[PDB]
């Protein structure tokens, strides 16, 4: 994948059955060096027979977006509001003032919502511990996808909401997730499970120092108090700034029903188009444990994954030398995951 653009991937159900595989096979055809990417599940294949009876879950703890700032830079401000039930917020969506505005193609709305996310503050309901998949389903469950990364709740019994755990994320029109990597660079998984469509940005990991540095000027406080002031999720960046500075970046739009993937180190942006519930959590491979090593964690805010656990059992040769702090790996993001090997060949 030398452009480095981002990947779509239409599995066969036999394709699909095996989540750690289907990862490598993408793997295996460049898919991360975008650092985001779709997979389009069968036809067959649904995670739930009908979302009719939801409405009466809970949202614990919505967050009122505030966009700060102007000329494509903006800080984002998430405000807690007491809670409310997804029948409320629902109302809320789809109310004449925060309903989505009328366009023809993605262009036309992408240009609304970077002209007027300072007007009109949304609401977002996020981070909904739970699962919307019927328990009989075993494929790409995000409740149970068992990864490598459950050596972390397996072996120090950590459960880690939204990390291990799934999350519900009910979005309105504006709705917006400020660039990111996931924590501890790990990779994730979003199902967009119903309602309206929520567009991706993305800049490939073998060009996210270069976000870091052009980021860091733009907000030198911020980076002067945390090293690692981006894992705030709070920087909105425009598009045309990403030009203006060469950022190399890519978009997709993810439908209802469409699976997306980010890689480690794989920086990643977008917003929501009108109402809509996506589920998410995190997931590892044996690739991502070099990423593990060498993240940059958060330090300026308090309440981070033990790697000891990984570097043991996975890279055992180096286990000395890491604790002796003098393994020097260097990472190239260009390589695939060791399990795609199968694939290579
Ligand atoms: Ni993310
Ligand atoms: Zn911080």
């Amino acid at each position: 994948n030398p452009s480095a653009r981002i990947m779509t991937f239409y599995p066969t159900m036999e394709e699909f059955r095996n989540f750690s595989r289907y990862i490598a096979y993408i793997e295996s055809q460049g898919a991360h060096r975008a650092g985001l990417a779709k997979v389009v599940p069968p036809k067959e294949w649904k995670p739930r027979a009908s979302y009719d009876d939801i409405d009466d879950l809970v949202i614990p703890a919505p967050i009122q977006q505030l966009v700060t700032g102007q000329s494509g830079l903006f800080t984002q401000y998430n405000i807690q509001k007491k809670a409310m039930t997804v029948r409320e917020f629902r109302k809320i969506a789809n109310s004449d003032k925060y309903c989505t505005p009328r366009y023809s193609e993605f262009e036309e709305l992408e240009r609304k919502y970077w002209k007027n996310l300072t007007f009109n503050p949304p609401i977002y309901g996020a981070d909904v511990n739970g699962t919307l998949y019927e328990k009989h389903v075993d494929e790409w469950n995000i409740g149970r996808l068992r990864t490598i990364l459950d050596l972390v709740e397996k072996e120090s019994g950590i459960t880690i909401e939204g990390v291990n755990t799934p999350y519900l994320y009910f979005g309105m029109w504006k709705t917006s997730f400020a660039w990111h990597t996931e924590d501890m660079d790990l990779y994730s998984i979003n199902y967009l499970h119903f309602g309206e469509p929520k567009s991706w940005y993305s800049v490939p990991p073998e060009h996210g120092k270069r976000l870091e540095r052009l980021a860091k000027g733009f907000f030198p406080g911020s980076a002067q108090s945390c090293e690692a002031f981006l894992r705030h999720k709070m920087t909105l960046i425009s598009p045309l700034m990403l030009k203006k500075y060469g950022i190399p970046f890519d978009k997709v739009t993810q439908e209802a029903g469409e699976f997306m993937i980010t890689f480690p180190y794989g920086y990643h942006a977008g917003f929501n188009h009108g109402f809509n519930c996506a589920e998410s959590t995190n997931f590892a491979t044996r690739r991502w444990i070099e990423y593990g090593k060498q993240a940059v964690l958060c330090s300026c805010r308090k309440d981070k994954i033990s790697m000891d656990v990984f570097v043991r059992k996975f890279q055992p040769e180096r286990y000395k030398l890491w604790k002796a702090g003098k393994d020097n790996t260097v990472i190239d993001h260009t390589l695939p995951t060791p399990e795609a090997a199968e694939f290579l060949k």
